[PDB]
């Protein structure tokens, strides 16, 4: 007279996961991995996100809460913080400590920016917090979030001492097993050999040559060229070095297989939970683009990783026995570079420094831009005040300097979203990344194809585009048929979805609903 439960539930989301990263690839995948999801499982190929920004932060906790920024706090990996008077990282938190490294910057972080419960926060309330519910990433954002207000744990990757921590918001020391773990040196073995390509280099057709002009540098080579043979020397001497390698995943998908082990996950009736982000797709996609021989060699190895993550899965929990979803937190646009090389519409987005020179002239007071930040601008309140400036008349002449770009699109008051003349999907996704507190004063909508110029080589992601905002989602195992669909959903219909296969109560923020086609 139970209810009908998985042993265990999964949630992946490859870091910067374009959907069509599925299909670019496809015949060269095996047969274990990405293929074994959609050969056995359900696939929504027109899946995109709902709000802006798509970065992280926003993607992970909108995973997990089926909420959106403007409700559940998260408006970005950083955001300015009027009453704060500063930037504001979004898991960071000074009021507790480090576990397992003795770095405050690595370990002072907590889920306590986050106003709505997550997925992984109702299955505990659904099992009188009986569930075992772990994070795992390398980036602290990426599992903290995830795991919610109350997991067993939630554990990322130092980059000063090459080892999985925490924070005393979780536990006052590491588990045994994650001391064990670390005293592998994982990360050490698998850099060893350096970086080679998992198939003779020249067979990687899907991708452009290995040496062009718009890829970034890796470790200590200075061409964007394989092979990368000082790899474990570089590793040495920063160990932040393995997040942008393909053994960052594999170190990821080694630490979750431990935290399987490590807290039982699975193996009685109580529902248990495991999150793990891979970050590595993302710091490479970040380096050298979507069209680069690395990006392609980090996909090609992910898929032989999660086909031994899958077999693992089947020996620990057993098939039928564990809920899969796979998807991302975003996409990416190609690189300006490589767009150029190709003729397509491109382009890049200093504008604090650079407006604020404007604004000083015009009203004669400095600084009267506070932050420019997730294609949003930020009014210091104190110097309109002190300089007796209206907010009005100051954000009406930066958006009219805006419109003069060549890389704006829209430009708009965020206190006057619904009334612009601004056409869906955009306009909603404007509504539901403006976060009262935390969100700016003017949003700002970029040209198709344009980037920001933080960086002019690899690539990034922010922007409501179809190449940042459709993102893969693969559902496989118990409860999941097999299929595939073409009709629209948003990412905030994940986290729904998992509350209704779980016969759980919806997070508190949600806004979603459950993708029906799938619960078979
Ligand atoms: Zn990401
Ligand atoms: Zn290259
Ligand atoms: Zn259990
Ligand atoms: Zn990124």
């Amino acid at each position: 007279n139970a209810v009908p439960r998985p042993k265990l539930v999964v949630g992946l989301v490859v870091d910067q996961m374009r959907w069509d990263y599925l299909y670019r690839y496809y015949s060269k995948y095996g047969e274990g991995g990405f293929k074994r999801m959609l050969n056995t499982g359900y696939s929504l190929n027109n899946v995109h996100i709902d709000y802006v920004p798509t970065v992280t932060a926003i993607g992970h906790t909108s995973i997990f809460t089926g909420s959106v920024p403007s409700i559940h706090g998260i408006a970005g990996n950083d955001w300015y913080d009027k009453e704060l008077g500063k930037s504001v990282y979004c898991t960071s938190d000074e009021t507790v400590q480090p576990v397992g490294t003795t770095s405050n910057s690595v370990g002072q972080h907590s889920p306590r920016n986050l106003w709505s419960t997550t997925v992984t926060d109702q299955l505990g309330l659904a099992t009188n917090f009986t569930s075992k519910v772990v994070g795992v990433s390398l980036k602290d954002r990426a599992s903290i979030l995830p795991a919610g207000h109350n997991p067993t744990g939630a554990f990322w990757f130092d980059d000063t001492t090459g080892k999985f921590i925490t924070s005393t918001y979780y536990t006052k020391e590491l588990p045994k097993w994650v001391n064990d773990f670390n005293n592998k040196n994982v990360p050490a073995q698998l850099v060893a050999n350096g970086w080679n390509t998992l198939l003779p280099i020249n067979q990687y057709t899907e991708s452009s040559e290995d040496n062009v002009e718009w890829e970034g540098l890796l470790g200590s080579k200075k061409t964007p060229t394989f092979p990368y043979t000082d790899l474990a020397k570089d590793y040495e001497a920063k160990k932040g070095l393995i997040r942008t390698t393909p053994f960052g995943n594999t170190l990821t998908l080694q630490m979750a297989d431990a935290a399987i082990d490590g807290n039982q996950m699975g193996v009685d009736d109580i529902t248990d939970f495991l999150t793990v982000n891979l970050a590595s797709t993302d710091y490479v996609g970040h380096n050298f683009g979507p069209n680069s021989i690395e990006v392609e060699d980090t996909y090609l190895r992910l898929d032989r990783d999660l086909a031994d993550f899958f077999n693992n899965l089947d020996k620990k929990v057993g098939k039928g026995n564990y809920l899969v979803f796979l998807s991302a937190d975003h996409g990416a646009a190609h690189s300006v570079g490589f767009m150029q090389a190709h003729k397509m519409p491109t382009g890049f987005f200093d504008m604090k420094k650079e407006m604020n020179a404007k604004l000083k002239q015009k009203f004669g007071a400095d600084n009267i831009i506070a932050a420019a930040m997730n294609y949003q601008v930020y009014f210091d309140r104190k110097v309109l005040a002190d300089s007796k400036l209206e907010l009005d008349d100051v954000r009406d002449y930066v958006m009219t300097e805006l419109k003069k770009e060549p890389s704006v699109l829209y430009v708009l008051s965020t206190d006057e979203i619904w009334e612009s003349s601004i056409p869906e999907p955009i306009k909603s996704r404007v509504i539901n990344g403006y976060n009262w507190k935390r969100s700016g004063d003017i949003q700002i909508i970029s040209k198709d194809g344009y980037l920001s110029a933080y960086s002019k080589k690899g690539t990034t992601h922010s922007v409501w585009n179809s190449y940042d905002s459709h993102i893969p989602l693969l559902f496989m195992g118990w409860g999941i048929k097999q299929g595939e669909s073409n009709q629209p959903y948003h990412m905030t219909d994940i986290a729904p979805t998992v509350s209704s296969l779980l016969k759980i109560q919806f997070p508190s923020g949600a806004v979603g609903k459950p993708i029906t086609e799938v619960i078979g």
